[PDB]
């Protein structure tokens, strides 16, 4: 096809650098995360540079082909393999340098968070807060968010975002920073996946932190009252105030634990003092601390325990998001009845979890109309998971939608939030887009009218033109 010559020039001749529907192997090289949606793009190229990508995205274009990028390929739904389109894997965009008179590292969106984290620590003992699972890709993480370990202490990876390198829907290159181009980079802060393929970041750093301690107090059993009152304590507290602002703090409820975690980023003696688990009506069952002198090595310890925990893998699975806020804790009763809801409801699942991790701190230093992450006065969110042994059926659909809907049950009119980090292709556009970018939706709109009419950068759930 035109297509396809187009797109094999677009990478040099490189046959190795392009691949079509119908070669060997091409249900691999897709390279599924979520392995109930599966897809088939109209091909898949990896540019080596930023040129590249602008020639492939023509190619595309020239052919009424639409496009996304993939990165690190850990979106829920395989939106940077849509069916039908242009898969632009940037695996070859790797490079990585440390401007060490500012510490501003300048990084390609193929980097994943194990690299990023390493390099950045090997480069003067930096870094920057992200997600803890070291097989996601920056491209996609810096574009949607990025909240982790440092996150209450410092804020979102894309706080930290100076400027970008982007490639548009015309095959344009532009740089967008908050001096220039600053509505692209308004949302590219958030929303990236909708307007245009970052080829290149700079990033500014903090040192790491001297100590990092990591905690873990866990409740065994499987009694809904229990569970709730664990929940409620672990809400109140955070509701509250009385937590540093610098630690990171988190709740799992899985089928036969309740697991408080996170990390200080302080003495082991100075932690302990504080004496987390003491404001728990039962004491838990197991406490594990542990310090780190080496952040690199928190890090990867980190990752290490969500990808042991089950949760981390390209996998049969369903998964939601909620966004919670002072306006909209959960009540009491509603507390009592997501945990009955947990006892009882067929689940389908051999895995799931229900995680609530802290939001607030220095996230809060950046409005919700500075860049497109729009849940800035967020509490905390609310992530859930069911992984299954087989092919997703609708049990496990099923039970969290109903977990999302007794989650919200307190207050079911009021607006929610949800996290566009963790896509969730199985609901409304409509309730995606409000879900993912409230009030910032209008203006994203207009943003996208303006570089993107055509709607090439287009997935299930992309921000749609005026
Ligand atoms: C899989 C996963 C995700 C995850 C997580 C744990 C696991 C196991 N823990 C997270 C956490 O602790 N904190 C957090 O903030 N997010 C966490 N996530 C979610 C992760 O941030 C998102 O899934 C992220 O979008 C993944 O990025 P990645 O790069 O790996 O994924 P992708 O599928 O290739 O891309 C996602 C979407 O963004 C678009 N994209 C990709 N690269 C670019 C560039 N360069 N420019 C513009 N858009 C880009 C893709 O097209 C897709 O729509
Ligand atoms: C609500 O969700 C619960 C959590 O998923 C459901 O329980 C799960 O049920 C499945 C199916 O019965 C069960 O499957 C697994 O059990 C064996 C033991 O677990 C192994 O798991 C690790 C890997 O994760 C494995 O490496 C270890 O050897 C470990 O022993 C496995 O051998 C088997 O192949 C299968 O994977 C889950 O264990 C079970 N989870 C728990 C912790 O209970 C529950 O059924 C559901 N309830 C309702 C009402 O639907
Ligand atoms: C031809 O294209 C392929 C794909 O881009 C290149 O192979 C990759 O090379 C990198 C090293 O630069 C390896 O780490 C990857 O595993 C390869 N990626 C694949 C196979 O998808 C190859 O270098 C290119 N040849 C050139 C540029 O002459
Ligand atoms: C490709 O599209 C971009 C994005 O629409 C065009 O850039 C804009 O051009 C208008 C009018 O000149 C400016 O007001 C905007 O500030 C530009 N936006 C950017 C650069 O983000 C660009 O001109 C187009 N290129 C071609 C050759 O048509
Ligand atoms: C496809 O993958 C298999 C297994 O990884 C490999 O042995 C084979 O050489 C590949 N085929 C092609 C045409 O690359
Ligand atoms: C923490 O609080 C509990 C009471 O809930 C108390 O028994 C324990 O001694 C305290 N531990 C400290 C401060 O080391």
């Amino acid at each position: 096809s035109a297509f396809a010559t187009c797109l094999l020039a677009s990478v040099g001749g490189n046959s190795s650098a392009v691949a079509f529907p119908n070669q060997a192997n091409y249900s691999t090289l897709v390279a599924p995360y979520n392995f109930d949606l599966l897809t088939t793009p109209s091909a898949i190229v990896w540019p080596q540079d930023t040129q590249q990508v602008a020639a492939a995205v023509k190619c595309a274009v020239d052919s009424d082909i639409k496009v996304q990028p993939k990165s690190g390929g850990h979106n829920y739904g395989n939106y940077g393999s849509t069916t039908g389109e242009l898969s632009v894997n940037l695996d070859n965009l790797q490079h990585f340098s440390m401007n060490e008179t500012s510490w501003t590292a300048r990084l390609g969106p193929g980097n994943r968070l194990g690299r990023v984290t390493e390099l950045m620590y090997n480069n003067g003992g930096r870094h920057v807060p992200h997600g803890t699972t070291f097989t996601v890709g920056l491209g996609g993480h810096a574009t949607v968010g990025g909240a982790g370990a440092a996150s209450r202490m410092h804020g979102l990876l894309l706080d930290y975002v100076e400027e970008v390198e982007v490639v548009l829907a015309n095959s344009s290159i532009v740089r967008a920073s908050k001096s220039h181009n600053e509505d692209l980079f308004f949302a590219v802060r958030g929303a990236a996946s909708s307007v245009g393929i970052v080829t290149d970041f700079s990033i500014r750093t903090e040192p790491v932190p001297v100590s990092s301690v990591t905690y873990s107090y866990i409740w065994e059993g499987t009694d809904p009252a229990a569970r709730a009152e664990v929940f409620l304590t672990w809400q109140s507290l955070l509701a509250g105030g009385s937590l540093p602002q610098h630690m990171a703090y988190d709740l799992v409820a899985t089928a036969n634990s309740m697991i408080l975690g996170g990390a200080y980023f302080g003495s082991q003696e100075d932690f302990e003092a504080f004496n987390l688990s003491s404001h728990f009506k039962v004491a838990p069952d197991v406490t594990h601390i542990k310090t780190y002198t080496n952040f690199f090595d928190f890090s990867a310890a980190a990752s290490a325990q969500t990808k042991a925990a089950g949760i981390a893998s390209p996998s049969h699975f369903y998964a939601k998001s909620l966004v919670f806020n002072q306006q909209t804790l959960i009540p009491d009763d509603a507390a009592e009845e997501v945990f009955k809801y947990l006892a009882t409801t067929k689940n389908g699942t051999d895995l799931y979890a229900v995680t609530f991790a802290a939001l607030g701190g220095a996230v809060r230093d950046v409005s919700a109309s500075e860049t497109a992450f729009y849940h800035r006065d967020a509490s905390y969110f609310m992530f859930s998971f069911g992984r299954t042994s087989g092919d997703l059926t609708d049990t496990t659909v099923q039970f969290l939608d109903g977990l999302s809907e007794v989650l919200t049950s307190g207050q079911p009119d009021a607006y929610y939030g949800q996290y566009v980090g963790n896509v969730d292709p199985r609901q409304p556009t409509d309730e995606a887009l409000t879900g993912y970018y409230g009030k910032n939706l209008h203006r994203l709109q207009q943003i996208k009218s303006a570089v993107d009419p055509n709607d090439v950068f287009h997935n299930q759930q992309s921000i749609p033109p005026l």
